[PDB]
């Protein structure tokens, strides 16, 4: 049994051949949309400090000008061909848009003095490539304003590589925000960090080549930058109210909130004097999740449904070009209106479909199984195709947002763990060699579905069965040269890759500088979760933390192994008292600097058992940014 | 193979032998907490208008002064006997509880001039019975005030039948509640309405029988009221602010928001003038649902747990007595910061542990598989026991809030339907023989878990295969008769009684008058609910909507199978615009009033197609209240 990349089956190149017939040929008005302003194109590359590539456009140029190859998808290869349009972009003048040198867009508008933008881009790195593009075609000018849209780390991410985190502090440079957007930030990011950056891998496909047989595109984007820096930077003006208007260096920007819809923190933002909508990713040309594969809170459809009818609503009649933080603008009020009221059926169609499903009994998966496709002219535009979003997991997601996993049956109330579910299939289906032969039988059937089913109890049960991992990623791949779903091919494509290669040494928040943002609250959140309870039962303790910058107080308590914490309050009889800065505090847990050498500078300053402080950080784990998905957790000692 | 009711088997009877071995004896103490302040007990019948019973403490008797029998969990059959404990209780003077008398407690505190209530009950009947019993032993006089501590029905349920809709609508009576009440009362109970109701008979084992061998209590209840009225009144008071104080009839309420932990919609009750905490159903004496059986919204822990501390700093040393909407009272200062301090614990421990366990990339089933137990001396306490909320189910249910139901593996991406799954692993593990073989072995063996996750594949793969189904509610039963967890058992019961004799005829809102309460944008949701995409595929439409009471105008748009609104707009090209009330929307609706017959009384006025408002009507389904769980639909 083979490692290699295998060429598509025959029952999958027909599959895709017949794909090929039944594509709405409306063809270039999608492709005229995307070319339509281009300023200065990129094909090139983006570097780190250390000469690392952290961007490649080049990668991708198997797709340029060439039909689709039997291993992809054609609607897949569609989309894959207009996201390889990249550069800066002229929407009309005074209004820009740096397009594919990031997972997201970067909207730059030119104001009295300087420059008012819409999002930072996922990194420093790609924020600094995108900003250089724009100033080689426009003068040089201060940034004077930054609008993040959203929660999203492809939207805040690379803050600090162009804006200052003093002059934000000052109020020099206004960083607007949604509502409860650190909040929001720093839980999707940070607090259940580890676990989305390594799911994200999946997700995006990074690790993957770049090839027909590979990684091609991820619907709304490329892939994710590599070897980058994650920046935070907290923002000054908070937008509160359903609607808000703000005028910053001549530029009326009008603010409507979209709470709960795409991002927990969310906002679209209408220009006025343009006559522009900015949707965020709101309304991208594709069918965004409703339940992120790199995990996050669930989204709500039916409020999404509603923001976009609010927006069509409000701006519909006064917008000439609707632009958004991913992929291409649309042209022309009459095609935006309709891009508006299809986006908005969507998302209603998605929650109240499901719903009605949902009351009349069917549990998640007979949904999934049930609605095949979006119904009358939702199923024959190319903006509303799943590329990103998948149909049944969207359907999924709503279930799981109203009612939750388990099914109401009680059959399903205590599954048992991948592991111990392998053995006991394995052994029910006539033990390893029988299931090979099933396997075998599904994939010749073109049943790559039922095989990967059957592969994942077997690789979970014996994760040493060569013959089992190999089948198994030789299904999944056939699997990912079949969907017409970008994000579903990428974890496919990485599952074959990590069944026959193990997983790839990467860490995507390796030069993370997240950390840096966080409150004091945050931050002893993030201890909380880091915290070994069985290491911390037997050692209840009391710290009091002053934090003489700040002028904070946190009162930390350990009780039975669970960390919880006081905020402006100092407990009367706590076992220590700490008084230090947040940046002392930073250095200490980042292991940067130690305890004795802070206490001895002076910058750490004790009351009571200092034992105990020392005590308190030996009880913190710390997260290896590796994981396995696709096969059981790497132990360790042995079994 | 047979359909009755098999005794505990010897594996079932030795595992509980020895859950009475290692239970902490510190007894009494929670009896005596719940004994504490009864004036007059309830051991009676609660009937409705047709003379059919509602509540029955009677059925419970088999509990009471005797020892937990083979086929009941001894640590659930303690709490079963604490939840026998109902009447008319004292906490202090002017402050009164009924509990037992309804899932939910009903707290009447006695003002300047009349009563000031927190909590309504379940239903119309209940919320009767309670206020009568009250009545009873103290003297008559008016419901000044009502306070809603959360959007949950066993809260709000019974309003209509003690308190008057037109005198809240006018202010005589003040309705307090947390924000965003409505709208997260009308969403879980109304929009995911049919779904929820079903789903509950499981959760509360509603029509299994009562009985050592069958449905024997809730956890924080005793089961739900049958044949009972569900009602919805809309509050006229919204607490917004973090913390709120109002007084009313000379009662100092002090209200705090505890939004999206317990109920999207919740707060808790401080009392200034009594020196009590009412916690609302935020610290029961019972591990909550971070994620409820029934089917709602997940639950926040951290938030959760916030909010206790929040109570326990604010409150904690200003309170002598903790009052909840669910359960006995916990008495004097020293006991009230200890199980605050306990409870916030729990939550905080449910959440860390799992963000951290998820963060070591460990899947939802994997972390309920490794923490088998509260820390430290949280798994000594009796009030912090898996008897409502399961500790397995909560790990789920973070991982399920901050990744969801999917764990990341591709192999999982595309689940297969239960029957199309369960056709694939039967043929797979060698025929429905072959399954049946494996699952008396496991029987056998008492591995019930398993038998139960090879007999689901092969119900669904054939429901008419009767030794399958006969075989998987044997496992069911003894999976019930073992768990400490009540919620557990009663699904169990339930899923047994159901594979058995198949589904029973009730529904948990037959006689629900929550429409009521429901706004012309709420109402035109429901219909977007019922809206049959299928059939409207075809027929896009336009219907303006407007209240001549509300002075409210609707925009209603059906497009490629999908219907929205537009509030306080109308469409000036729509195909028809409608002219009514909303008592004569509700009616036609419902079935009640005819759509000629109001056009003909002129309670209907028509401008446009009337045509399409009548194929409009044409388009909505109507849900069933009755579906399959354990076996495939109808
Ligand atoms: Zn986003
Ligand atoms: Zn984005
Ligand atoms: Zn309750
Ligand atoms: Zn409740």
């Amino acid at each position: 049994e083979s490692l290699d990349s295998k060429p598509a089956s025959a029952i999958t190149a027909a599959k895709n051949a017949e794909v090929l017939k039944n594509l709405p040929f409306a063809d270039r008005e999608e492709f005229e949309a995307a070319k339509r302003g281009l300023i200065a194109p990129f094909s090139g590359q983006i570097k780190n400090a250390e000469g690392q590539v952290v961007w490649d456009m080049g990668a991708y140029q198997f797709l340029n000008d060439k039909d689709a190859a039997d291993t992809v998808n054609p609607s897949l290869w569609r989309q894959a061909q207009l996201n390889n349009i990249a550069g800066l972009f002229e929407v009309m003048p005074k209004l820009y848009q740096v397009r594919g040198l990031d997972p997201a867009n970067m909207t730059i508008i030119e104001g009295d003095s300087g420059l008012v933008l819409i999002d930072t881009l996922t990194t420093a790195e790609t924020a600094r490539a995108a900003l250089d593009l724009y100033f080689q075609h426009r003068p040089k000018k201060p940034i004077v304003a930054v609008v993040y849209s959203h929660s999203h780390i492809d939207h805040f991410g690379g803050a600090r590589g162009i804006i200052d985190e003093a002059d934000v502090k000052a109020g020099k440079v206004k960083v607007f925000a949604p509502s409860g957007f650190m909040e929001h930030a720093v839980s999707e990011n940070i607090l259940a960090g580890t676990a989305m950056a390594r799911r994200g891998q999946y997700q995006s496909g990074v690790m993957v080549p770049r090839g027909a047989q590979a990684q091609v595109d991820s619907g709304l984007f490329k892939t994710t930058a590599t070897n980058a820096t994650n920046t935070l930077v907290a923002p000054n003006v908070l937008i509160e109210k359903p609607y808000e208007r703000h005028t910053v260096d001549g530029v009326e920007l009008e603010f409507q909130l979209t709470l709960g819809s795409e991002a927990p923190s969310d906002m679209n933002i209408y220009l006025p004097q343009f006559k522009v909508l900015n949707t965020a990713d709101n309304a991208p040309p594709a069918m965004h999740n409703l339940l992120t594969p790199r995990g996050a809170e669930v989204r709500d459809a039916k409020a999404w449904a509603g923001y976009i009818d609010a927006s069509l609503e409000k701006y519909g009649d006064r917008t000439d070009v609707l632009i958004q933080q991913h992929n291409w603008p649309v042209w022309g009020g009459d095609k935006v209106r309709t891009y508006l009221a299809d986006q908005r059926d969507m998302y209603a169609f998605l929650n109240n479909r499901a719903l009605n499903l949902m009351n009349k009994g069917l549990t998640l998966h007979e949904i999934a199984a049930e609605v095949s496709k979006l119904p009358g002219e939702l199923d024959r535009k190319w903006y509303l195709r799943s590329y990103y979003g998948a149909l049944s997991t969207n359907l999924r997601a709503v279930y799981q947002r109203y009612l939750g996993f388990y099914d109401g049956n009680p059959a399903n109330l205590d599954p048992f763990p991948p592991v111990e579910a392998g053995k006991r299939y394995v052994e029910a289906m006539g033990g390893a060699d029988a299931v090979l032969k099933q396997m075998r039988a599904a994939i010749d059937k073109g049943d790559y579905r039922w095989a990967v089913q059957l592969g994942n109890h077997l690789v979970f049960a014996d994760p040493a069965n060569k013959d089992a991992r190999a089948l198994q990623a030789d299904a999944m791949e056939q699997l990912g040269y079949q969907t017409e779903n970008a994000l579903w091919r990428n974890m496919y494509m990485t599952g074959a890759m990590e069944l026959r290669h193990g997983v790839p040494t990467y860490d995507s928040r390796g030069k993370s500088e997240m950390g840096r943002a966080l409150t004091p609250d945050m931050f002893f959140d993030l201890l909380a979760i880091r915290l070994d309870t069985d290491k911390a039962v037997g050692h209840d303790m009391t710290l009091n933390w002053v934090f003489e910058d700040l002028k904070q107080d946190i009162a930390l308590t350990l009780r039975n192994g669970v960390l919880t914490q006081r905020v402006g309050s100092l407990n009367p009889k706590a076992d220590v008292t700490v008084k230090l800065t947040k940046p002392t505090l930073d250095q200490i847990a980042a292991r940067k600097l130690d305890l004795p050498t802070a206490i001895k500078q002076g910058t750490v300053k004790l009351d009571g058992d200092g034992k105990k402080l020392g005590e308190f950080f030996g009880l913190l784990d710390s997260f290896s940014p590796k994981f396995n998905i696709v096969e059981l957790e790497h132990h360790h000692h042995h079994h």
